[PDB]
């Protein structure tokens, strides 16, 4: 059976598409939409998704992409050589065990505590400054800073470029000019090729210890491909879940918000259930034809998973938060060979910045809300709120 087509929005502007991905969640357990000329399979109901993701005939390496997807400015149309380099995400078998292994050698001894105390020690000073300020946007004061200060901290790279990284990955990742992107792109490898290939402007943290000391040796250009990686996925999710979490709080009374390290945690996890920052995740490709539920994948296929119908039954509807249902069975991190690597990061920092704001305005309330999204991404770019004193 072929799948059926349905339409999702697919270039990035001031609004939130979330009803329109669930709607195309309705059609059929898979779909196609057009994208780019052509058309792309989706993966809608949840079982379906949960097996795609870990479908052995489903790879992610650069040699299966078609050249009609490969556009400048795009995921697909930025990778380098796969002979040379390639991003964790985008390859398979051996090559993703050795890339991922060779990560998790990073930072030994890697203590949570020592994390996050850092966590906490960043979260409180943004605290401060948001307290140094009647109407408040969070996310520019608070939930976009965090992420981006620590991961600067934790790759080593220099303060001077901390305030110029947020305005080149925000073109790469919602701007709806392709030209725009591209330039984006090739500013953020043209400046890390700078500083791996000369240090000496970088503090000491991960970065130069990929250009440190047999088998684990890591060639100059994965270091460049790594942590050009590493900037893109870094902080800018971590932000959005941060946001989308003080967002369900700050729009209930305060007697109905997590005060304990149990409900916070739970707090955060029903954020990634309901708010996906990846409503869809990155690019699959058939290597043989598959049936999922019935339908036919062809060979060659790009497809997607629909994250956000995955998190959800035939039931929810797109605004469902649950503080009872504590996030269970969400996907929004991955599952199996690609299940994202920093998520312990992700969620310790969200779960530090949360209970950080929450201590410090436990009188704040909302009082308009605006997004940023497209079938792949969305972002809280305001949220509006008062915050009380201390
Ligand atoms: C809450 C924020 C985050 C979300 C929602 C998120 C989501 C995801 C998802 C869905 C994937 C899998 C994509 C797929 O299978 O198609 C993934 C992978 C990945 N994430 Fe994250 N992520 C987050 C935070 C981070 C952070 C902070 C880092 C880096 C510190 C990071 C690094 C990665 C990497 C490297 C991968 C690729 C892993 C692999 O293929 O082996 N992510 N992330
Ligand atoms: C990932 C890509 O990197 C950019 N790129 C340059 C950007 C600026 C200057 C030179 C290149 C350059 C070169 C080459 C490749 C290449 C070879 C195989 C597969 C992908 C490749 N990409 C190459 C590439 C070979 N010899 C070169 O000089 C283009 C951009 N569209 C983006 O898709
Ligand atoms: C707008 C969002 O980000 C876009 N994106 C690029 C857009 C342009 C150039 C490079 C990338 C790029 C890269 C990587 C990821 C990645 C890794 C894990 C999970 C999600 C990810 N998204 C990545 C990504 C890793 N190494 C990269 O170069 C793709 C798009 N589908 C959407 O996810």
């Amino acid at each position: 059976a072929e799948a059926p087509e349905a339409h999702m929005p697919t270039d990035p502007g001031p609004f939130d598409c979330m009803p329109e991905l669930l709607a195309a969640a309705r059609v059929a357990p898979v779909v196609r939409i057009p994208y780019l000329g052509r058309h792309a399979w989706v993966v809608c109901d949840p079982e379906l998704v949960r097996t795609a993701l870990t479908h052995p005939l489903l790879a992610k390496d650069v040699t299966l992409v078609p050249d009609w997807m490969r556009k400048p400015g795009l995921m697909l149309g930025s990778q380098p050589d796969p002979e040379f380099a390639r991003t964790m995400i985008m390859s398979d078998g051996a090559h993703h065990a050795r890339i991922r292994r060779l990560h998790a050698s990073i930072l030994s001894p890697r203590n949570t505590e020592r994390w996050g105390e850092r966590v906490e020690a960043k979260v409180g000073g943004f605290l401060d400054e948001l307290e140094a300020s009647a109407e408040v946007n969070v996310v520019t004061a608070y939930t976009h800073r965090i992420p981006l200060a620590f991961i600067s901290e934790m790759l080593g790279l220099p303060l001077e470029a901390e305030r110029r990284l947020r305005s080149i990955t925000d073109v790469i990742l919602y701007s709806d000019d392709y030209p725009a992107r591209g330039a984006a792109v090739g500013a953020l490898y043209g400046a890390v090729e700078s500083w791996v290939r000369d240090p000496a402007p970088l503090r000491e943290g991960v970065i130069t210890d990929l250009l440190a000391p047999p088998e684990d040796q890591v060639t100059e250009g994965e270091a460049i491909v790594w942590t050009f990686a590493m900037i893109i996925t870094g902080y800018e999710t971590t932000g959005s879940l941060i946001s989308a979490s003080l967002f369900e709080a700050l729009r209930r009374p305060p007697e109905e918000r997590p005060r304990t390290d149990e409900e916070i945690k739970g707090w955060v996890e029903e954020a990634l259930r309901v708010h996906p920052p990846f409503p869809h995740p990155t690019w699959r490709f058939a290597t043989e034809d598959i049936d999922l539920g019935g339908y036919l994948i062809p060979e060659g296929a790009p497809v997607q998973v629909n994250l956000a119908a995955a998190n959800r039954g035939p039931e929810e509807g797109p605004d469902c938060f649950t503080p009872e249902r504590q996030g269970r069975g969400h996907l929004s991190f991955g599952l199996g060979m690609h299940y994202c690597i920093g998520a312990s990061l992700a969620r310790l920092e969200a779960q530090i910045a949360l209970r950080g704001f929450l201590r410090r305005f436990p009188e704040a309330r909302l009082s308009g809300v605006e997004w940023e999204s497209e079938w792949m991404i969305r972002r809280m770019i305001v949220l509006p709120a008062e915050v009380g004193l201390e």
